[PDB]
């Protein structure tokens, strides 16, 4: 096995169909729409990319995958009923803007009545309040707990930690951003290079993102000066745009 | 301004306030109460968090609170026993990483022996279901990231390579975790871990190097050392067994 191999999107595209044909053989009418989504789905695939197809299905409860290589390529369907999809795209967690774009991206190959565009009115219909109680959760659960995290790096090592940290931080960062702005990032590529181009980020995010994309993440002290001036804006940033919390009680259930 | 320093016996006195609310509460909901992280290891450091598991007897009981004071942040975990011991058993690409709650649990309350069911559920999956694992990190994971190497070497970005050689050098880390049915002991501490163990494919170590040394300006040496990699997951999987199926076109 040592592919991925170079593909075309021709290639793709004939590997797409024959996943089609063999869907509808096996489930018939219970399947309601196939589509393919990711770089494929927007017509920007690489050489290199994989396959990343959607099915909707009538079937009760159905939730099943299938995933696989054929050591050249490699191909996942997901096969939801429509309830459990829709369920799915309206839901906001921490990474939304990694993982939703899928339904910003769908390439539709079959269809057999509106299901498709029901699942995209659905992705863009999330109302500004569950927006706002995701970001508040990040902050909380991603970025606080990061911040415990270096400053343990500062005082007890490990700084063999300080470069993925950084990574990990500059991710929830654009997360950050990402429901801020109620964007989803292209691919996980571009996640970087798209949240330093969105407009009133936390004070500290692009000289952050610029250790990150550079990768000299080499030195630990400006690492940590970094972090602490992040760390620092999202403080301004947060309380700017009212994504606070009463955090007096020690206990608040 | 927080997260500040606190010592281990200031963490377990918040501990055992959110034990006392939790009973006041819950009530006779609550089957279980127990600590978990680098508290339930007591090798808390200076500004770590607080991280507790609580055994409801509510049938599908599973809900959190995770919050901060400000100063230090607090999560609670709330689960019906068959919703904790079903997780307990279930091994996903990052177990590694995610199954040491198990192995780190101090109990503050417990009505009937039930942390100790999930530490034993926890430490006795078999060893077909590490093997699976192994053969959908392999495809799932290892074989998707060298897809996005490669594409960066042929038409960029080279600004994301920093973020993905850090994400296959923790996928490394998880293969290895499965192998040998170990769990990291913290977050930090798991590239270090990792390259310690023995039976390590070729090139991890290498490219190891680079993400703990944050010297990931390089981007040919980078992409050399990921193909490196690449190349020695193929002989570590024939030599150990972890034969993936690439004989169906459609596996449907
Ligand atoms: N399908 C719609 C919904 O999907 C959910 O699961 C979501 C998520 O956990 C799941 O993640 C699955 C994993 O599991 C599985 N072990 C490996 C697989 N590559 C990964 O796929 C996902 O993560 C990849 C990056 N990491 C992305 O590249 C990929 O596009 C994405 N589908 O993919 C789903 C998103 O597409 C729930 N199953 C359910 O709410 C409903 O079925
Ligand atoms: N609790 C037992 C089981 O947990 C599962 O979810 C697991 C996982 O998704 C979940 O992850 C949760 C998130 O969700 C939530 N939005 C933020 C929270 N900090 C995070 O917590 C987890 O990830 C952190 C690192 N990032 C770890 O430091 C932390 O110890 C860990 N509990 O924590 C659970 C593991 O503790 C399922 N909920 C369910 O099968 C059952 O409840
Ligand atoms: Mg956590």
């Amino acid at each position: 096995m040592n592919g991925p191999i170079i593909m075309t999107r021709e290639e793709r595209m004939k590997i797409v169909h024959e996943i089609k044909e063999r869907i509808l053989d096996k489930y018939g009418d219970d399947v309601k729409a196939i589509g393919v989504y990711g770089s494929l789905g927007r017509q920007t695939d690489g050489p290199y990319s994989d396959i990343e197809m959607m099915c909707v299905m009538s079937t009760e409860e159905a939730e099943f995958s299938h995933e696989w290589t054929t050591g050249e390529w490699k191909v996942e369907v997901n096969f939801d009923s429509e309830e459990i999809l829709l369920d799915y795209a309206s839901q906001v967690e921490s990474d939304w803007p990694l993982t939703h774009g899928q339904f910003f991206s769908i390439l539709p190959i079959y269809d057999s009545g509106g299901y498709l565009e029901k699942v995209y009115q659905t992705a863009k219909s999330v109302e500004a309040q569950t927006f706002h109680d995701a970001i508040c959760a990040l902050i909380v659960e991603e970025l606080f707990e990061y911040a415990g995290k270096w400053r343990n790096i500062r005082v007890q090592g490990p700084t063999t930690f300080l470069p993925s940290l950084t990574v990990q931080v500059a991710m929830a960062g654009a997360m950050l951003i990402g429901l801020h702005h109620r964007i989803c990032y292209t691919t996980s590529a571009s996640v970087l290079t798209e949240a330093v181009k969105q407009s009133d980020l936390p004070s500290g995010y692009d000289h952050l993102c610029q250790f990150v994309m550079s990768g000299q993440l080499s030195d630990s002290e400006k690492l940590l000066e970094s972090l602490e001036n992040f760390w620092n804006g999202i403080q301004e940033w947060t309380e700017r745009h009212g994504y606070i919390v009463d955090v007096s009680k020690r206990i608040p259930f």
